[PDB]
């Protein structure tokens, strides 16, 4: 049961700003902050340290007094977010084509997601091909299931080592999160990337009401894939040079998160 | 059927829904088969069960409405709005690698994205791009003669697992208690864009503010998600000698939340 | 001289619906032409025309107007159907030149007939030819699409007319693009112009014309984009283009 | 000073529509008007009859009685611009290694300007050490960027290469423009027309286009893409000498005006 | 402490404009060949472009610009290429970005591989970081040597300057550009306030690459011919900044 904001002072307002850096997790309670991978292979495995995981921040909230007062209390609400990519075009850095005669640069299938909530995001694990794909130990494995169904394995990105390749946010779940995610698909796919600080995102429902921070914190989630790259002044795209191919991140993505105080029943 | 007003708001008198629609290649009528990659396509003349991607249907019971019948009026559920969203994973190791460019393969090629949300099931039309030459196995719902979309192309309903959406196209001139979009994108290399979020909305109403009129009691939903080709995991693709391996690539569900409120028709 | 609506009863609107279909004209329905070939001549049967009805109205100086239409181009993603390319191991689906095109209105659409290269393009006798210049001079050939016959490689929408008549088209080029088609059944195209005036059927009879090319195929199950399977390519349309056009009354 | 626009009557308001021709041009008086080039040759060089130049049209307006007071001017305050375009199939040869018809392709230039004077450009090279210039055709002069010192000129000729000549954004005061450029080779083009949109031309004020002169002045550049020859092989080497540039049919223009006062 | 904007007169407004050259840090919209090696070179990099417009001598708030690149087609000036029988064109990864502010840009230097990429002593050096954390280095473009392959605009600085950006990928993506006289930006921020220009100066930035090219008449997209391959950047970058006065 939602009531009213509360009348905005400098004391009911906030925001915070975090910068959320690429995961090529190996471990679950500790990330990996490097803006490309391992070598990603052209096998069957996905490999800890080159696979890209979530990246993860759960940002604590000034304590609010008097926030229990008859049967309402105040929460932080979350009602607009500013997230910008941080990223340079890659040149020298990505290696060399000799059947174009110039430079690689990024291509390849990408990822573009960033989540904002009271809690970590609910996510499916999904094994496009349960047969043959294999994943790494050390990362959060997707079960069994190939399809989004009522036994597929759901869990919470709550850890560093949640590949994006094998978990998708839950749209029957995530009531109290927003997010949005975009796929590219192909081999050499060019990407596209924009930023500024010019733009906004709101984050309330069709009711008014944005994220409602019951648990003190807000929780911010992102993957961001580029594509994929060679090393620099090496030859790729080529067949004898597959065993290099690397995928490259983002440098960061930044958020603004601008918080209100909301009273609840 | 006259439509008259919306029944005043409360909780009783409104009602949402959720479902996933999962993918289904379709190799009987009465069960789906669901999976996210068909057997392998082949590069031949003839669409195969398990191969072709058919559309996913559900039918969702709404609450009974009690009192809902007065002489020549009645209370029906009314779908105004819906969210949809498509469930994917960016496709890598699980996808194989084209040596010609020393690299991933990833998913391309040909895509469909459709969802259909109605009071009863998608009207279709049967179309046969090459009547001569294509064909199509007897397991599958075939769509007989017609190339093009005359009044004498067969009509079917979807009600049922095995439709192909290479052989049934939303039917215009019916549908008008459904709303339906598609999207196709042609080419055999095509890298396909797929986006989603839990903050989007779709209208269903008309232009005299009515929506789906969900008179059976029931809300049914349509959909097919083909995001392109695939070969297989850890393996040589997109070269001739591995053809027999291409699969279709669908996606792992599609969500739908119908919201409902009530309305009088007379 | 445009004068007021009539008062809206159900009498004075008026909505149809057609569909029409694809049509390779041979002379003044499918949905794949005949072999196109890599040659210098158009053929009939292998060259897309432009589709067109005409569509009688109720009888009722008050006329019909179009003020608002739906339209919708009918298709289905082509795999099988479309053959394989070995180069790339995969099916090749349809690709290539493209044109989306629909007009709606009171008679038929006036074009100019260009000939993109007058000395070596060659045009089959079956089909409406466009004279003789590369470019939409006053010179150029200026007919209206009133027959099955006219290639849409070679008649183009004329500007300078289609007063009583709203348009669009998107052509877009290259051998091996990749076509993207979208459609359903809520949207919806005003036809008022800057008065508020729509489409006035002053013969009787609402006239619409449409031309959906996709792109280029090869057979079901065989390959293609290769040399020796060049003469077996062909033009792939839409399967119909469908129209609601919506209609009231207005006193000229 | 700009003040108020005239009451509006029939005599107060006219409209005017013009379809500027494509123009590979090989003089500076007279329009060499086709929408095939000669052969654009794959040297260093621009040939005149080879490189598409800015299409023009200058169009006399009617005279105002008693303009004088204060003058009254007529004022161009919203456009219809429209490419004529056709899809290029047996027209434009084939790319034998696809098996398939080749379509046009490459680099493209969309552009259309309005104005009460002809369009004020800057000249630039973009390699002037390298890259010839025909003597037919404008110079652009040797920078290659768009300093104070880059050559400038207005488009009042048939001969101003749209690879050479960049509309100057320093300038064009009583002139609206815009431009799309697409680059590669092999880029396939996408031409939108149609006969319900519409294009302002007034400013933060209100203002349009002023026609002091007694003209209104238009300016397009169509380039689709590059072509080779109906029923003969392209997009290879071997016949690379033939590959042409290809222009749109021709860009029609209505020009609405009023009336306006000015001190 | 922001306060009201001073009422409008023609005293209080002011208007300027500039066209930013291209700066392979200098003014040149063709680099030295780039190279296919590990190493940015000076004059082959493009850096950003600057320039400090000094206002006439309560503070001028920048409110409102107009932005535009000046580039053409480039055919016979992009060589050719032999497998696809005609001009290569221009392709390749891109980037568009401008930036105005009251003092200058603030980047995050970033080293895409710390490793392996390295950097001629005539660049400003991005450090050794490959991420955006609290320890990359921090520096302002205040000077014509920044490539715009190390150093990018900072989301966590920057409040007193506007910018965007926008990065394409790839080794042969056809780039696209538009220019016009009509669009325009606004500068101003949720509570209506602009860029503040309390040095008395409005700063403004620019990159523009709009891909790599062979030379006129040769050709490319080859092996052969690699080591000629070049950034092709915009002619320039026009501005025109709209200013009046707020009382601080």
């Amino acid at each position: 049961e939602v009531l009213d904001t509360v009348p905005l002072t400098e004391d009911t307002q906030y925001k915070v700003e975090a910068v959320l850096l690429p995961n090529f997790g190996k471990a679950a309670t500790t990330g990996n902050f490097q803006s490309r991978g391992l070598p990603y292979t052209m096998s069957d495995t996905l490999g800890p340290g080159a696979a890209l995981c979530y990246s993860v921040a759960v940002i604590n909230l000034p304590e609010i007094p008097d926030a229990m007062c008859e049967d309402t209390m105040i929460v932080w609400e979350a009602y607009r977010l500013e997230t910008e990519l941080l990223f340079a075009p890659q040149m020298a850095s990505s290696g060399y084509q000799r059947a174009n005669g110039t430079l690689a640069g990024i291509e390849g299938t990408q990822l573009y997601f960033w989540a904002c909530g009271g809690g970590p995001l609910d996510v499916i694990g999904i094994n496009p091909d349960p047969e043959r794909l294999k994943v790494n130990e050390a990362l959060e494995g997707p079960g069994n299931s190939d399809v989004a169904s009522l036994q597929a394995l759901r869990k919470q990105v709550n850890a560093a080592n949640f590949p994006v390749e094998l978990w998708v946010a839950d749209p029957t779940k995530n009531d109290n999160t927003r997010y949005f995610g975009r796929v590219v698909g192909g081999g050499v796919t060019p990407p596209v990337v924009s930023y500024g600080n010019q733009s906004t995102t709101p984050l309330i429902d069709e009711n008014g009401v944005g994220i409602l921070c019951t648990f003190g914190s807000v929780y911010l989630t992102s993957a961001d894939m580029v594509g994929m790259t060679g090393l620099p002044g090496l030859p790729t795209l080529s067949a004898d040079y597959s065993n290099q191919r690397t995928v490259q991140a983002g440098y960061g993505r930044f958020f603004r998160v601008h918080c209100r105080q909301r009273r609840i029943k």
